[PDB]
């Protein structure tokens, strides 16, 4: 192979190459446009080291404090039924709806796998909404909290249009931390400086800047407390408060052992009351550090007063649910509360004590936030240019290897030169006629009929010095063009004023009678079986100029009928009343009928299909004839198509030129 | 070899490749699904160095204190009889039963090898249970401790369903430490910082977090008695198992299955020696008169299914023979071959059937006096075959019989003689052929293979034409060349060969231009 | 291939190479001249470290203070309708107009995408101007501020000519910082020194020096803020702790901190204030034009290298004679409905046809008859050009020549000779004309000709009539030579029918259009039909240096006349 060969192959397969490349580029463009844009916010932290500070920033203690402050365990996602509905909605200019939820307690299924309970909120209007967890429909309103079916939800400021759905997931606290930790990175940017570059990525540009500000601030607050934590009485308080609560907790644990030594409604409210108490208890410590390092009129402090008011209303409704329960359950619940809320308060104090000690160790003095988190409005992902460019390049190398495979795998004939390298005379190369009709009659000026006329004149010189005027036309494989060529060759020889007989000796699948107009009775079969005379089987082609003998009814023994001595009698009789007899036969590599008929034909030509037949397939056919005493004069390449690869591999594409005056 | 050759081989062996690859992927998927998921918990420790603290955390002093606190020497395993019962029980959604044991003293057999005594606890209900160490059944109840047979056991809070068994092992204290130390690792994560990342792996996600908390608190309480060590992150378990990594396991299963399928195909290609196309025989100068495909359809194929693709190939042999059997000494055609079950009886009997329908008088002589079964294939009056004629106890007229659905007469082999090769040397055999050569237009003689016995070389002296039948993949080119030269050495001229049993193969279409199978040509109705 | 081959190919394709290279260099020059020049200003900062000071200089706190001081969120751009209007206006010597805006508040559309609202200010004169945001026209004057339609704008000192438009964008504060941060860089230049080299690039040479001065002074004032607070914080608490010997002792500490508070400059010193390098740093015109030349050359070479390896047509008669095809002449392209042999007898192509006339006189002897058929492989290869001109050069030698236009499909010889179009060869073959009524004389010729007549529906079947051999047998007695023009053989079979009655048959091969295999296929298609092709005539040869190096000869021919 060389440059011309590969370039001709690329020109021939240009439709395949262009289609595959365009499909790959279309997929790349659809991904680059429909993929959710992911933004990046960054902040700058000044450290007075910074290698231990990196691991403390990415710790579940610092990050977990942000999850609690911003309620990052309440995952809200716009509902889009397909995997592309979100991307296309962004392209249509639809602003994504967002709802602000400040309190969410799901019934906490906590089954084998789904540790993340989920509900679906369908916006009805600007004020009220609907909820359906597992089909249970609940109507809710902004403002008034909902405590029904063991589902606590508080939706504030629905900013969306009616009909929009939202998937509201309550993912566990560690899952919220692991998601934040995955998108949150810390760097030094000088490897020696006290400068930390905190970056955070996410699909929401405003949210990730609020998160990175919360991550920075908790850290800033921590080392500011470090200065005031030494003289703080808080340490001595926990040193005294912890053993007291432990004794109370131990007392509660001992009592539970006494009463012990699953009511679906009574158990469900148990976890919810504890969950309200834990948040209320944690809110107590939260109000302490906020009221000191911040102000009361600060919006952060106002939220806690509202959130505490919310939880108090939640417990208030819960307390009434307890009083409405049987005393048999009210007994165990109060006992279970003193232990569960006992263990929780004990755990909080341990973390309070654990976190307090760390602040003291903090070898850091003053902490200053040089730069607060702002979001880069240009998304960092997806990188559209590198995606589309890879789509083009990947589509091209795929198109090339497919073309490279089809070139090395194809074995069919590409030019008459391949047949003539073996010593096979190719008398014509018939192109594909793009135009039950005879082509030589319907379109005499066709490019394929012009190639058959060149075969007519090549045969007039090759059929001389033959035994008789009988020409048998066979081939290797079916649908190679033996009936197309023989029937059209007979039509081009009939217009030259010669008497031609076309015998359809394909007693198996011959359809020449359908192609010429038929009195289907009394064909070649009826003659060979003795139930028809030679005069009753010859019929005239209407728009033709030659007579024809149809195959007749399909016999059960086609190869044995052709061996009858009547067939040679018909040819000897017809060879006296016609100037040329053309016999259409089945393919030789399918059946042996043509090798029987070829004994009585003075000239035999094979028809080779352009790309369907192989050179060895035609050589096997010519040698199967010679083995049966039939001398094949040459071959006729049929179905040639214009190909640039032939023009570069060989000098000629063998298709032929059009020559008419255009009018 | 080139691209077309290897691609044709891959197309031909696609069943083998697909089956081996699917078996490997099935094993990989079954492992990825049935292997016990192993979780990982981690904690963060602040050190005020940390290189000596790593070796102190992994010491038997710190770890041994955790074994004593959590009773990690009491090993409890859910009982599953197979090596996959645990994995499939997890797939069926069955929550694994767990029992809390706070006191366990086994009789401590402490024999030559089994330093880990074991019992089997079978849950009977939520409250009581059973115990069987070596068949000794003991009933126990949650709460009340058991001190019987030198076996102390205290089971609290059986959380399982009745019928579940549990293997309760009391492994030695060092074995409990060595197991913990094997799954417990310490890192620095900055190589300079005072931050220690304690990780612990295990099949129980809740248990390993309790163990790593105990290791942290024990190392904490020990360090105070580097000053104030601090526990930044208490141990929590990552809910996503770290092992088995299902994607890399299945991907390796696919890739390993493919490279195994390829080397097996690569071996079978380089190892096979049989004939692949008639071109191989004709490179040696052997005329192949036909290539008969395998007929996927005691019957004669030329009679049962005359439109068969194999009968169409035999008709092509009938016309090739009409041109090759002319200019022969007589009208006797002997059909032999190299190896048995190559198709000599299939071809000769069906060739006789396709020549009989053309109106010719054909005689099929079953001269396989050893394993000839043509009488069974044609319907037989088994008495008075060729053996009885050659041994003189039958006349030539009494041995010829007519094939019922045929059109040709046949002579069966008769009773198997003790001297088949010596019977064929009798002058009666040439008398039968000289007599039959006047009453029939063609005599087809079926013979044994030449590389097995010499009967065909004796018969081939009186046959004007001799053809060998080569089986497609079973016979080799040298095997057929050895056969033709063994005939010529005995004065028998083999006219050519008949390749039998050809199957459609893509490798032949790429190696050679033609697969030599043949086309189907009928009007579908 | 060798040196001579490639050099001949470069000489032949010199027009293509020169044109492609000149186009690439023209594009490179137009880019180097029309691209906006980008200047660079630098300042030097000295510090005792300087690695944390680099990240503090590039921070949104320091840079954001400069955006607020200089109003860098008010983007003003001269309005030029094309992507090159700015560059060419600079080349024409037009000084860019600039307007000073100190207050700008747009209605802040803040829609889905356009977070940067924009208006268009059209200068009317030195004093007043116009504004159009979305078609709403508002007239404004320098001085008096405008508060209308929710649009606040204060334009001072319009320095431009009337008619100039300006796009006034109010980009967000972060976008103004991100643009500044992208062009602002900090370096150390010693990696150990307390010297910081602040550089800033931009299209405005004066503006970027004002920005880099603001960045330096803001970082300077900021630096004092870090420490002058420290010495003030000590002084603050010391002033808060003043309660007599200790009072005098603290009075000494009172002034010691009053003096250390003021001298803020210490750690950071600005060695040099920002000045702009008047020579733009971009675009680098020399490297752009040089790359334009080199890229244009390697593109011209690979295109020439492709056309050389892809071409298959005939290049010399040697290619035909390697196959065993006798080439009797090589006719050059005549750069000059006329007969060339008559209009310009001294043409170089007619001199080559005369060489064919003498080569034929020796090749047409020992032939069956005096009929010469001229065919070819492809249409428009020169079969009618050569046969009609060959007939004209043989007619001047005193011979009776008959030119038969046997191209019954697209024959135009009657148009080329002057025609009584009735009664051509078609009318004769179809029987509706006598042989005497179809022969006509070429006016400025010297030979008779038979036109094709009306285009028949069956041209190949008419030529098979026995009348055609009767015409040739009759004409072969009244003429010394019969030249038959035929259609191409690879198109139709007419020439293979006619070639049976011709004693000599020659193929015409077009120089670069036909391939050697195309001519070999044609000669073998004739032989298959019983027509013996004597040889070939290469037509349309052009002078090529590649032929002179690949082969020894270009086969074009020399001009030989006395110039007067
Ligand atoms: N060169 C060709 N151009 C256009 N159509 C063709 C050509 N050759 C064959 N065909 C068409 O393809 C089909 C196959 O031809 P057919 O004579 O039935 O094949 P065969 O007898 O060899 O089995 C026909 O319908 C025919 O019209
Ligand atoms: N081309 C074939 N197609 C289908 N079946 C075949 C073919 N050749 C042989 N067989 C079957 O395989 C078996 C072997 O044939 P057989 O005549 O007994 O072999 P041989 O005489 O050479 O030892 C037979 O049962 C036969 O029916
Ligand atoms: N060597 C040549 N020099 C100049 N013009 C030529 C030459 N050969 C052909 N032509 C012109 O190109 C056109 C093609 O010639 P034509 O005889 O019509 O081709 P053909 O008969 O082979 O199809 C004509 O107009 C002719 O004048
Ligand atoms: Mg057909
Ligand atoms: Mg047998
Ligand atoms: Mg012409």
């Amino acid at each position: 192979i060389d440059l011309g060969r590969v370039i001709g192959e690329l020109i021939d397969h240009r439709k395949l190459i262009i289609s595959i490349t365009s499909v790959f580029t279309l997929f790349a463009i659809l991904y680059a446009l429909l993929a959710t844009p992911i933004y990046e916010t960054d902040a700058l932290i000044q450290i007075e080291q910074s290698a231990p500070e990196t691991a403390l920033l990415q710790s579940r203690m610092i990050l977990g404090k942000t999850i609690d402050d911003l309620n990052l365990q309440i995952q809200i996602e716009q509902k889009y039924f397909p995997v592309i509905g979100r991307g296309l909605a962004r392209l249509m200019g639809e602003k994504p709806g967002n709802i602000d939820i400040t309190r969410l307690y799901l019934p906490d299924s906590d089954d084998i796998s789904n540790n993340t309970p989920s509900i679906i909120l369908t916006v009805k209007d600007k004020e009220n909404y609907s909820i359906n967890s597992d089909g249970i429909q609940l109507n809710g309103v902004v403002g008034t909290l909902l405590n029904e079916k063991g589902i606590s939800l508080l939706v504030n400021e629905i900013d969306a249009k009616p009909g929009d759905q939202f998937v509201i997931t309550q993912l566990p606290r560690l899952k919220a931390i692991s998601d934040l930790l995955k998108s949150f990175s810390v760097a030094d940017l000088g490897k020696d400086t006290g400068m930390l570059t905190l970056t955070l990525t996410g699909d929401n540009p405003k949210r990730i800047s609020h998160i990175l500000d919360s991550i920075s601030q908790n850290y800033l607050a921590q080392n500011i407390a470090r200065q005031a934590a030494q003289d703080a009485k808080s340490l001595e308080f926990l040193n005294q408060q912890l053993p007291k609560v432990r004794a109370e907790l131990d007392s509660a644990e001992d009592k539970l052992n006494a009463y012990r030594k699953l009511n679906m409604e009574a158990k469900s409210v148990l976890d919810q009351i504890v969950n309200v108490d834990n948040q209320l208890n944690e809110l107590t410590f939260r109000e302490a550090e906020v009221s000191q390092l911040y102000t009361k009129e600060h919006p952060t402090y106002k939220a806690l007063m509202e959130k505490r008011q919310t939880l108090q209303e939640e417990k208030s409704k819960l307390n009434k649910r307890v009083s409405s329960m049987p005393s048999t359950q009210q007994e165990v619940l109060r006992l279970s509360r003193d232990v569960e809320s006992g263990r929780a308060v004990y755990l909080q104090l341990l973390n309070r004590q654990q976190e307090l000690n760390i602040a003291k160790s903090s070898a850091i003095g003053n902490v200053r936030i040089i730069d607060n988190a702002v979001t880069d409005p240009n998304p960092v992902r997806p990188k559209k240019t590198i995606i589309i460019v890879i789509g083009v390049v990947l589509g091209l190398i795929v198109s090339v290897v497919l073309v490279l495979f089809q070139v090395f795998l194809r074995r069919g004939i590409e030019s008459p030169e391949q047949l003539e390298e073996i010593g096979i005379n190719v008398y014509a190369s018939i192109p594909i006629s793009e135009w039950d009709t005879l082509l030589a009659v319907g379109n005499p000026a066709d490019l394929a009929v012009e190639a058959i006329r060149g075969l007519r004149t090549s045969l007039h010189f090759a059929m001389m010095e033959a035994k008789n005027n009988v020409l048998m036309i066979s081939g290797a494989s079916p649908s190679a063009g033996m009936t197309f060529i023989s029937s059209n060759l007979a039509a081009t020889i009939a217009i030259t004023g010669k008497k031609v007989l076309f015998i359809d000796a394909d007693l198996r699948k011959g359809y020449a009678h359908k192609m010429f107009g038929h009195k289907n009775d009394k064909g070649l079969s009826e003659f060979l079986s003795g139930q028809a005379a030679a005069e009753m089987i010859i019929d005239k082609v209407e728009g033709g100029g030659f007579d024809y003998i149809g195959r007749g009814q399909i016999p059960p023994n086609p190869a044995e009928l052709l061996m009858h001595p009547r067939f040679e009698q018909l040819l000897n009789w017809a060879s006296q009343n016609y100037d040329l007899i053309i016999i259409d036969t089945p393919p030789i590599l399918a059946v042996t009928d043509a090798a029987i008929i070829g004994r009585y034909a003075g000239t035999c030509l094979l028809v080779a299909r352009f790309e369907k037949n192989t050179v060895k397939e035609i050589d096997v056919s010519m040698k199967r004839f010679e083995q049966s005493g039939v001398v094949v004069k040459g071959c006729i390449l049929n179905g040639v198509v214009k190909k640039a690869s032939s023009y570069y591999r060989y000098g000629h594409n063998h298709y032929g030129y059009s020559y008419y005056d255009k009018k």
